[PDB]
């Protein structure tokens, strides 16, 4: 039992803004940003313990860090959620299908519209429930 969400954003910033956005969905999801890479794998081991999503945000080109940190938690045999932050459809859909193809559920988004959407998705998926996913 446990889930690992993956958020690989073009900008840090955005990485940031979400990581505040997963917060107010629920507060005992942890995140770990692109600055604190060591400590990950670590958050990793103790999010199972939680019973809740670990959100990592990665940054577009630390992919890298991304890939091992998604095959850490796979090993574990975490449900691995992998969102691509990025207004070009080919860094996009070249991340997509590489972590894809390793067995994680990854998502595409254009900005931090739809990135947020997939966010909290991944975190209704997590079992993480809140801001009920509405048509305003």
């Amino acid at each position: 039992m446990g889930v690992v969400i993956l958020v690989l954003t073009g900008d840090e910033r955005i990485a940031e803004e979400l990581r505040k956005e997963v917060q107010k969905h629920d507060p005992n999801v942890k995140t770990v940003p692109t600055k604190d890479k060591e400590k990950v794998k670590e958050e990793i081991e103790k999010a199972r313990k939680q019973g809740r999503p670990i959100v990592v945000f990665v940054r577009g080109g630390d992919d890298e860090r991304a890939k091992d940190i998604a095959e850490y938690a796979q090993k574990e045999g975490l449900r691995v959620i992998v969102i691509i932050v990025s207004q070009d459809e080919e860094a996009l859909r070249k991340g997509y299908e590489d972590k894809k193809k390793k067995g994680y559920d990854v998502y595409t988004s254009r900005n931090e519209d739809e990135a947020k959407k997939k966010l909290k998705e991944a975190l209704e998926k997590s079992g993480s429930l809140e801001h009920h996913h509405h048509h305003h």
